[PDB]
């Protein structure tokens, strides 16, 4: 699963532009689906099996990003996040663009006390960023507004742990790629790989629509309050497995589908933790309020470092993520 | 009906984990309803009456509480809020668990300077709550991460008035039990008691969309602004009769609907008041959105102390609001 | 001792009304004390037994509360503190009020942002009481200024620990009624249940003029220091044993009692902690300044939660407390 998770945190697909990962996701599993489709705003919708139970698991496949505002001219250009990129993580940082170009991110500061000032208190106002153009018209032909990039970061094995850009949610993709490949399914299983989740749940709130789930769980990261001084209300660690979803900001999991998922843990001796999270959404919210409403849960993979160039994993959680799905869902 | 409000707003209901009062709900309507089923929320949707036109009453079944989200090394709980709790309605306050364990709410503070500093910001942070136990483990059997909690209150009556926890929506569910325990209906009248109100009015924006309505009215409580220095722009007080909402910030109420009830009101000298709330925001929201729209209002129910242990209610307000809809619903 | 706690802790006694709390002890005093006085401020002084040496117990009868200061044309209340009651444990909280009457809490606020700034520094100019009067003169035939009120809370166990109001000082009257009921003494043995200790010392600042002690030891709570971030140089914890008190800001222990006290609790394998507290004080002062000068210690009870509406005590530190005053007094 090393080299899945490398290729797909490595791919580009800020919301709105996921092409590019929607098509790796495709490749991986071509000969371990019965069918696909593709909506109006990008989801991809995947099946295999037939059984009477129809379950949904959803990942996202955007990531965060920025887009360009603005040009100025000297050539250098002003930015928008797309999704909840902090400014902080962009100081000093290079950024990878839809297409290729790289840019480095500069702050304002006309004087020494002003660069203090702005970085007490960092906005997207005070950062731009720098393409080696001379001027507004190089610029524009280069990299005009509109165009997205992402951070430029790439995945590396830290000891044991995995560390790469868009763990959220491309570890989430990973998951389901392996339920597919592996499993036998005792349901319909739909695969649902939906866009634009970083930009208010968009492709979830429809992609159920045309899909008659019995079920759906959303799997996607969390917080891993485990690092110094960590969030004290987080109980979410690495190697603690994965991490069932009572509550956080955008839904409460289906009591029944929790409980499911914690008998199936226990029989097979799955290490698993529950989680209850204190900011934060995920497309559990969108399939909760399709139509006449899909009971819904989500199963979070503990991450390091969200919304970093540098979230990090620990393999095993995501082994047994994979198990339980596999145990919960095939024949 | 005094003991009907008394064992609605005393019944265990916080979002999420509704159970228990939407069974009292099904007891007390047995003999009054022409059938019912409950979705895959939980919400639970009941029906009387045959009329050409098809009206939803709506009230919710969830109140505010707590989730438990860690557990430390000497068996004290952290906690999250469900829905708009204040710490500072919690501190020295017990909570009942859903399980039947009490414990009581403390705050950190290493010194008498940092006790003054926690309180003039509390947050959910510096609280804690005591369930007795004496480890980690001794906790985690008792009330783990993820266990639900309500204040530990009941029922009072007051000089006349009526004081509860969770008068914020049992006093809709006791009302519209009521229309349904006396009315002949000239519409076919559904009643939806729906889950998950405090939580982003999850329950009710799915309810709607199997239920082929013309209208839909909900009944919450509002605002009583008739207290020492209470919000000044809020119009609505206790023994006003039934406020009929003309805007909150999550909807706008349909003018025909109101205009309809000010016909009734005016027709039978049933007591009433207009109300215009500055912040928050009720079920109608999901029925205005539902499938191709559902129009919709809010008849609310003036209440003093709002999301308190102590939400206190005039009855004859509540009368008055089962006269009116009795009214504009039966023959 | 359960059911003397239970009925001494939820009985009515604010500081300067404590006849109710005053009775319920002489009753179960009866049958195990040779005599007793009541004198003019409303202590009750009990004795037993004729040794040489003369010892008072000594156990404060009243309790926090309220008092009413004012009444408005609306008929809600405004409070002033009777003792050390924190603004921040009455919001939200009920009132029980010597007549029976019971009064809701709430706060003064013209917008959310004055609400907002009202709690970040919250006094009693912003509280008021609802009795559910609607008109000044309702209001003072109901609960008129000069009415006293206390915690609307009562006992429970939980988890072992009890948790009740009035800890301070109902547990320390619960020891000494008990030590009354099972010692035979060896010294002449004074009971004395002072008034208005919460209000300073007045009761024990007379109580001993006319008794001719030679010791006097006073039965109070101290912090118990064991809860997530306590007050980090208070060392007393739960299930610890009796806190033999070094000093407070009120007193210095006589180093005699203490030294005497603690050779009884290594005789005899009663556990103890020693105790220095850091704010508040207890009767003996009011002891030590009697005539000449009364050699006075106090012998504390470890209290979780002190002087909010859920005080929680370990019933092995209250058994290790009556055994010792037993070794250290009887036969
Ligand atoms: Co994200
Ligand atoms: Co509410
Ligand atoms: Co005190
Ligand atoms: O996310
Ligand atoms: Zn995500
Ligand atoms: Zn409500
Ligand atoms: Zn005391």
């Amino acid at each position: 699963m090393k080299e899945l998770i490398r290729k797909l945190t490595e791919a580009f697909g800020p919301s709105g532009r996921e092409e590019e990962v929607r098509s790796i996701i495709l490749e991986e599993l071509e000969g371990h689906i019965d069918g696909h489709r593709i909506d109006g705003l990008g989801n991809l919708i995947v099946w295999k099996g037939s059984g009477e139970k129809k379950v949904i698991l959803d990942a996202h496949i955007d990531e965060i990003g920025v887009v360009v505002t603005n040009v100025d001219d000297k050539g250098f250009l002003t930015i928008e996040p797309v999704g909840g990129v902090s400014p902080y993580m962009l100081l000093g940082k290079r950024i990878r663009f839809e297409n290729g170009t790289i840019g480095v991110v500069g702050m304002e500061g006309e004087t020494t006390e002003e660069r203090q000032e702005n970085v007490r208190k960092l906005s997207f106002d005070k950062l731009f960023i720098d393409i080696g153009a001379n001027s507004r018209e190089e610029a524009q032909k280069m990299c005009p507004i509109g165009s997205f990039g992402v951070y430029d970061s790439g995945f590396v094995e830290v000891s044991g742990k995995y560390v790469s850009k868009a763990m959220d949610d491309r570890i989430g993709c990973a998951v389901i790629v392996e339920v597919f490949k592996r499993i036998k399914p005792a349901v319909t299983l739909y695969g649902v790989f939906s866009v634009q989740e970083e930009v208010g749940l968009v492709g979830a709130s429809v992609a159920g629509y045309g899909v008659p789930a019995d079920e759906a769980i959303a799997i996607d990261v969390t917080d891993s309050a485990d690092t110094p001084k960590a969030i004290k209300r987080h109980a979410m660690r690495l190697s603690g497995g994965p991490a069932l979803k009572v509550k956080d900001r955008a839904s409460i999991s289906s009591k029944r589908i929790l409980e499911n998922l914690i008998e199936i843990a226990e029989k097979f001796d799955i290490k698993y933790q529950m989680e209850v999270l204190t900011f934060g959404g995920t497309n559990a919210m969108g399939y909760q309020r399709t139509r006449e409403g899909i009971p819904s849960a989500t199963v979070s993979i503990p991450t390091r470092y969200v919304h970093s160039p540098s979230e990090m994993i620990a393999p095993d959680d995501v082994e047994a993520t994979v198990d339980l799905l596999i145990r919960y869902l095939g024949a």
